[PDB]
């Protein structure tokens, strides 16, 4: 309904949001630690 051909690329993103939550928590992001939502957001303010 909402996507289909923005479809992963802009889940890939929060792809990289795993990664993100996998390892470290005081320098991932910097923010500090995107830990699998604060990159999920960040996604809709990087490209998608």
């Amino acid at each position: 309904s909402t996507q289909s051909n923005k479809k992963d690329l802009c889940e890939h993103y929060r792809q990289i949001a795993k990664e993100s939550c996998k390892k470290g928590f005081l320098g991932v992001r910097d923010g500090t630690a995107g830990a699998c939502f604060g990159a999920q957001i960040m996604v809709a303010a990087k490209g998608c």
